[PDB]
């Protein structure tokens, strides 16, 4: 390993503070025998010090210049500027919404794995950061909702009056909203999982929530109105529903939300890409007719410690893939390889 | 009860978001024949509308001329110009903080009733608003600490990785601590409470908490050595120990904050008073040497349908005391009347 080095920058964007490495696993990478630079400050979003970075064998610099660039964000014109003709970058790329990127990093020869196209596959479970992250966003979505209501969660017995649990509906289940569940329920919340694939039936039920069952065209729209009518009675709706590339399908209507009590709270977790919400105003917390709708950007960032030690695993259990006794050659003919190489052509 | 009147105004102090009485209460009190008048978007800060109100029976109006007047804060020189000669308040006062309040209603010939001074006997305990505002504060001091760690709180075991679950330490356990305790084991925290009174370890081990046990004049210095010693291993630190009318106790030093790891979140209750930690800036969230230090000073404000809804069945228990088929008629031989009254000579 001592003739190759691995670079991590200090994320950039606005609100980020995850790190794609933490020192505990760059000892490990140093303990293999790995170069690692740093850049200053790379970990103090995330509350590290340069010097946790030198005492996990890491120099403290510049990170572009590097074999292996391993980062967080999808770089910046400038960033891709500074990375070297025949480096491997390895980070979420955004392949969907920035198309030109993988253009611009094969013009400055640079072999590009984007996170977001680790192929589901059973060899990749260690290396989804997708799932890694949106098991913290899930977590935080409900911390989140239960910090903006104006009720308690938990069933409560006082000496001053007794309070009924909360009820938290999920709406898409898929590793967010299964975290979402699992933590609503710790909280003390009854809870109610509703998916359009009806085999996610059985991840609702294994984290003790009931599963939503709603009851082709006059049948689609009683089905939305059966939905509309559900949403109405829960006390906290935590909405996850993506389609990569495309707008947020829309879950929770105007009518919806409305009908819902004062002090409930909406939790929108696709403001990115228009919210699953018609009132959801993207990254802010708004109150419409006594109900609070938010709509938090980036709730990875909000817990980064964890965040970045899980997405550091992800990135290293790829990167164990293309690198050999040889340095950093990666083999086309693995299937993760290829499916996650945005800049092959 | 047709010919009582009482009046329900709006809070004024900044971040205030509770209100003396909620809509459920108050239809209580019409039900019974009472006359209640509500100030307009008195319940605006808890999310509910005037309609509620009315839909509740009571009017909207000016709720300073009532024959009681129900609040919440000690009221403003501005607030108490408006009372009439005669009537009665209820509502936190501040006997020890503020003994002018007493004089100076004495003077506008109210009769007034601190619920801080509601004495701790059981034919009170539906009256203890300290204890219910207190249950609130330790429920949302955990979720708050929760919300600034860069940690999970509960031990998950992910494709990614294993994660060990948060130790929490609570600091003081008297009504919030002990509520912190059982909110912090739900969420899936190791648990550990501490208090200077030794009769409450039963209470510490009835939500799951292990007893902090540390070990007169060498053995006071050994023993504060011990607490410090003991705050650095928690990723979590609520502190919440309070004395009536004095400064904060100071129970968590610069060198045991220091001491604790990066990511550590100390939830200082008493910033109000001082604060229990020595590093804490009251109001504001801090970060000292990658620990983060907060000091929230209005928890029942931030859960605040609730946390009205428990205080305002603490102030109709105790008027049910005060009213007779009569009207409004205190009788002074009752301990409960007699100890909360600030304004008695
Ligand atoms: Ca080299
Ligand atoms: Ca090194
Ligand atoms: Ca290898
Ligand atoms: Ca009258
Ligand atoms: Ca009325
Ligand atoms: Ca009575
Ligand atoms: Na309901
Ligand atoms: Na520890």
């Amino acid at each position: 390993g001592s003739m190759t080095l691995i670079g991590v920058p200090r994320e950039s964007a606005e609100g980020e503070r995850r790190v794609a490495l933490v020192p505990k696993v760059v000892e490990k990478l140093s303990a293999r025998g790995l170069e690692v630079v740093v850049e200053s400050a790379a970990g103090a979003g995330a509350l590290f010090s340069d010097a946790d970075y030198e005492r996990a064998g890491a120099t403290i610099g510049d990170p572009w210049p590097a074999d292996v660039v391993v980062k967080v964000n999808p770089p910046t014109s400038d960033e891709i500027s500074q990375l070297k003709p025949g480096s491997v970058l390895i980070g979420f790329l955004a392949p969907r919404t920035q198309p030109e990127l993988a253009s611009r990093l094969r013009i400055a020869d640079v072999t590009a794995f984007a996170m977001e196209s680790i192929p589901r596959i059973s060899r990749a479970q260690t290396m989804d950061a997708l799932s890694s992250q949106a098991n913290v966003a899930g977590y935080k979505a409900v911390l989140l909702g239960a910090s903006l209501s104006t009720r308690f969660v938990p069933m409560l017995t006082t000496a001053a009056g007794t309070v009924k649990p909360a009820s938290a509906l999920v709406l898409g289940v898929g590793v967010a909203g299964l975290q979402a569940l699992a933590t609503a329920k710790r909280l003390g919340a009854k809870t109610t999982g509703y998916d359009v694939r009806p085999e996610v039936a059985e991840q609702v039920r294994s984290v003790g929530a009931q599963w939503l069952d709603l009851g082709s065209e006059a049948e689609r729209a009683q089905q939305q109105q059966a939905l509309e009518d559900a949403i109405t009675k829960f006390d906290i709706v935590i909405t996850t529903a993506l389609v990569p590339g495309r707008p947020a399908p829309r879950l929770v209507t105007a009518a919806a939300a409305t009908g819902m009590q004062p002090g409930s709270v909406v939790v929108d977790l696709a403001g990115e890409t228009g919210g699953n919400c018609e009132l959801t105003e993207p990254g802010r917390t708004i109150v419409h007719h006594g109900v609070t709708i938010t709509s938090p950007l980036n709730l990875p960032a909000t817990m980064p410690e964890h965040a970045s030690e899980l997405y550091a695993k992800n990135v290293t259990a790829l990167l164990d893939l293309l690198l050999t006794d040889d340095g950093v050659a990666p083999d086309f003919t693995d299937e993760i390889v290829a499916a996650s190489c945005i800049t092959r052509t």
